[PDB]
C-alpha cells in the first residue's frame, strides 16, 4: 500500500460519501462510517511518519485526496484535510509526545484550535493551560487536541505555540449551528487548569527554525515543509475541491471549469515547487513562501467566483434545500470566512516577539 | 492665553531649539532647558483638559506645533508630540486616575510604552503588572508612565489596554545609544510585581467604545477623536516636520518636487485630523471610511516626506555626510522615526477580528 | 598564485574583517592589520601589471572581491575597491611614472581625488599644481596620490586629467567625521606649488583615445577597459556588497524580493563588466551602446540595492537603530556611498560636447 493506492481507494469511496452528504449535514459532524472508511483505506496514514506505519507522502498527494473528498461533501474534505494534516504537525513534536499519542494505537487522531483563545502559564516541568477554544473541526473523532496560545512566565508572554492535550483533560461543548460546513462539528474545547509537560508543547519559533524536536527522528523531506504553506493550504485545498463539486452538481441536472482548474494548478503548484526543492536537499526561498501566501486568496477567490456563477446558472431549483449546489456554495463560503478570520494574517506583520510570537517573516 | 498664543510663543522658541540640536543629540535626551521652555509657554497644556488648566485644543493645532518643533530639532519635536498627546490620553482615564497625576501639580507629565512587552494579572483590587518596555520617548522627563499589555484572568488574556504607573514603581534603564533620534532618550521601563488599581487601567475597547471613564468629566470634542488617528499622527507629524527641516537645511547650505511633495504630505496628514475634528465639533460621528483613509495616509505622508529627505540629502554637496551638517541629522532622525512606525504592533491589531489577546475588533483600531 | 587563489584567500579573511567592523569605524580609517592582510593574500596585485608582479586580472573577479569584502565591512570593501583599481589606473601612465612608484617596491599604493578641486599650470618641464582635494578614500595607506583637474596654459584650460604626486609633496588634513563609511578615512589632500613633470600627468583624452603611455608596456586586455565603466563600478560594486551584508545581518538577528533584487542588481552590474571584457579578450572593440547601458545600470544597481537595504532596515526589529546592530552600519555605509555617487562630477562631464574645461568629448567618458 502506497500513496497512489490510498488515492485510488479514496476515489472508490466518493459515491458513498456523496450519497450521505445531506445526512452528514444533519448530523453536524462526520458519520462514524465515513471516518472508519477513511481510516480503513489508509487516508490518515498519508502524512504520518513511517515509524508509526505512516506513508510520510508527497504533500501534493495529500492535498489532492482532500480535493477529491471535498468535491463530493464539503464537510468531509474539510475535516479530513484538517485532521489528516495534524499527523504531519505531530511528527514535529518531540519523540515522547509522538509515543504518547501513537505508541499503542497509531491510528489515534488529533484535532486542533490553533487560534489564541487561552494560554499556558509556566509551572515546574511544563505549563498550566486554561482557555476556551472554538472551531475544532472533527474534534468528536480525535482523542487528543492541539490548542494554540502564548506561554506566560513571571507575568509576561515569552513564547507561543501549540499544547498537546489528551481527551480526558478537556471538555467538548456542542455549539455548532452554522450557515455552512455544518457537518464539520467544529465545536469548542474547554480547558481548565490542565498541566502540560514541556515535551507536549511545540513552539512556532522551533517549527520555523528547523529545530522542532520531531525532526531528529522523522527525516522525510515533507516534515521540512513550511508551516506558512501547509497550514493555509489545509483550508484552501478543500475549498477549491468544493468548486469541483459545485461544477459537477451543475452538470448532473463557461470559463468556470477551467478557472477552477487554474485555481487548483496555482495552489498545488506552490506545494510541489516547495517539496521539489526539499526532496533535492535545497532550501525554500522566502520569495516562494511569500508567493504561496498570496496565492491562497487568489485561488480560493477564483474558485468561489466560479461557484457563485454556477449557483446562479442552475435554474430556480438551485435555491432548494434539496439541491447539492447550494450546499457546496454555502460550504465554500463558510470556508472562506474561516480563512479570512485567520489570526496568522496578522502574525506575519509582527517583528518584535509580540505575545511570544516568532519574527513574522518566519510565519509567511 | 489660548492655543493661538502658545503656537506664537513656540515660534519664538525655534531659534534656541535649533541651536541646541547637536547638544540635544549629545545628551541623548532633551535638555531640561527646552522642557522647561515648552512647559513655560504652555505647550503641554494644549491637549490637557480645562478642569486641569489645559486648553483641550483643536488637535490640528497641536500637530502643527510638533511639526514646527521637529523642523528645527527632530528629537525635540518627536518627544514633544509623544509626551504632549499623553495628556490627551490621560483625559480618557477615570477622574480618580487624573486626580492622582494632576490633583497637586497639573504640570506633571506622563511617558508611554504601548507595545505589549508585559502583562497585568488580575488580583484583589486591580492587577499585578510585570514587564520590560522599551522605546519610552522622553521618559526621563515624566513622573508617571503608561505601559501596554493584556489583562490575564483565570490563566488567559481577557482584555488589553494601558496601565498607568507612578515613577516610584519602575526603573528607567538607560539603553538609548542609536543611529537617529538620539536626543529622544527613548529608554526602557522595568516593572516588577507592581500593584495597579482598576481605575489606573484603561482598555482599548472602552476608548474605542466611547465608554472611557474620563469622558464623564472631560466633555470637550477633542476627547472624542479616534485613537487610530491620534496615536499614529503623533509620530507622522514630527516626521513630516523633519522633512521641512531637511528642506530648510538644504536651502541654507547653498528638487523638481521635493518642496511640493513635503507640503502635499502635510496637507494630506493634517487634513484627515481637521475633517474628523470638524465632525465632532458639529456633534457628528466620524465614519469608518474617514478613519480608514487617515490610516492609509500615515504611510503616504511619511513615505513622501522621507523620499524628499533622501533626494535632498543626496543633493546638498559632498559634505552632506559631515557630522556638522544639519541635513544628515534630519535624515537620520526621519529614518529612525520610520523604523519606529514600521515596527508598530497596531499595524497587526487592525487585522484581528476575534478578540485575540484581549484586543477589541480590529476595525475599531483603524 | 593566480586570481582564483586570491579570491579564495579573501574568503578566509572575511570572518576577521567582520569582527573588526566597529573597531574600523572607531579608527575612522582601515586598521593596519586589515591592509597588511589584504596585501599578504595578494589583493592589491589583482589589477596590477605582470611586469610589476601583478595578476592584470579579469576585471569581474576584482569587483567580486570587493563585493565580498563590503558584505562584511562596508568601509573595508569601499577602500579596497578604490585603492586596488588605482593599480589599474597607474598601468596607463607612462612607464617612467610606473617606475617611480613601483621600481623599488611594487607593493606601493596610490590614493585618488579625481574631482576637479585644483589645477596644474604649465611651467618649464611640467606643471605647477595647487589645490585642496577631499574624499581621498584610504589616503593614509598610500604613499602617492592622483589628483584631478585641468591643465592651464597661456591663461586658460587646455586639458584635463590626473596628476600623480608623491606623499612628501602633499599634506593629509584629517577631516573625516561623518555619518557613514566612517572607517574609509576619506581625508583631504593639500597641494601647494608642487612641480609635476609631464610623465606624471595623464589626460582623460589619452585614456579614452587608447593613447595612454602605459599601454606601450602593459598589453593585457584589462588595460583596455573603459574608464566610464571601470571608474563608477569601483563605487557601485562595494555598495552592492553592502546590500548582501544588510541581508545577512537581517537573517542573523531573527522581503518579497529584497534578496532577489540584490542578486539581480549584482548580475546586471557585473554583467556589463564581463561583456566588455569578453570583447577585449577576443581582440574586439567595445561599442558605445554597451558603455551607455553600463552607465545607466550604475544607478539601477545601486538604487535597487539601497531600496532593499531600506526595507531590510525597517523589518529587523525595533532594536535595528542600536549602535550595536550590524544592519544600521550597512545601511549608513550604503547611503554614504550613494551620496558620493550622486556627487560625482562625471555625471556632468558626459553632457559636455565642446572641450569644456579641457575635457574630452562627453560620449568618450560614458
Amino acid at each position: 500500500r502506497d500513496a497512489q493506492s490510498v488515492l485510488a481507494a479514496i476515489d472508490n469511496l466518493l459515491p458513498e460519501i456523496r450519497d450521505r452528504a445531506q445526512a452528514t449535514e444533519d448530523l453536524r459532524r462526520l458519520p462514524d462510517e465515513t471516518v472508519k472508511a477513511l481510516d480503513d483505506v489508509g487516508f490518515f496514514t498519508l502524512l504520518q511518519p513511517q515509524q508509526w506505519g505512516g506513508l510520510q507522502c508527497d504533500p501534493a498527494l495529500f492535498f489532492e485526496a482532500t480535493r477529491r473528498l471535498a468535491s463530493v461533501c464539503g464537510s468531509t474534505g474539510w475535516v479530513s484535510s484538517i485532521v489528516g494534516v495534524h499527523n504531519w504537525h505531530l511528527a514535529l513534536f518531540d519523540q515522547r509526545a509522538q509515543e504518547e499519542v501513537w505508541g499503542e494505537d497509531p491510528s489515534t487522531r488529533i484535532s486542533s484550535s490553533y487560534a489564541p483563545m487561552g494560554a499556558g502559564v509556566v509551572v515546574d516541568g511544563g505549563y498550566l493551560v486554561n482557555g476556551s477554544w472554538n472551531w475544532s473541526s472533527g474534534c468528536d473523532h480525535a482523542s487528543w487536541t492541539f490548542v494554540g496560545g502564548p506561554v506566560i512566565k513571571d507575568g509576561r508572554p515569552v513564547d507561543f505555540g501549540s499544547f498537546l492535550i489528551p481527551r480526558s483533560e478537556y471538555e467538548i461543548k456542542d455549539v455548532w449551528y452554522v450557515v455552512g460546513l455544518r457537518g464539520t462539528g467544529s465545536n469548542t474545547l474547554v480547558v481548565k487548569d490542565v498541566f502540560v509537560p514541556r515535551h507536549r508543547f511545540l513552539s512556532y519559533k522551533a517549527m520555523n527554525d528547523h529545530t522542532a524536536g520531531g525532526l531528529a527522528t522523522n527525516s522525510a523531506p515533507v516534515y521540512k515543509m513550511p508551516w506558512g504553506t501547509m497550514h493555509p493550504t489545509t483550508i484552501s485545498a478543500p475549498i477549491v475541491g468544493m468548486a469541483y463539486g459545485a461544477y459537477a452538481a451543475h452538470v448532473e441536472h463557461a470559463e468556470a471549469a477551467s478557472d477552477i482548474d487554474a485555481a487548483w494548478r496555482q495552489l498545488i503548484g506552490n506545494v510541489s515547487d516547495e517539496y521539489a526543492l526539499l526532496a533535492a536537499g535545497k532550501e525554500i526561498p522566502f520569495e516562494l513562501r511569500a508567493r504561496a501566501r498570496r496565492d491562497q486568496v487568489r485561488a480560493t477567490g477564483r474558485s468561489i467566483a466560479s461557484i457563485d456563477r454556477l449557483f446562479e446558472a442552475s435554474g430556480a431549483t438551485a435555491l432548494s434545500n434539496e439541491a447539492p449546489i447550494q450546499r457546496f456554495w454555502r460550504d465554500a463560503h463558510a470556508g472562506r470566512v474561516h480563512a479570512a478570520n485567520d489570526p496568522e494574517r496578522a502574525y506575519v506583520i509582527f517583528g518584535n516577539h509580540e505575545f511570544g510570537l516568532p519574527p513574522g517573516d518566519t510565519m509567511v
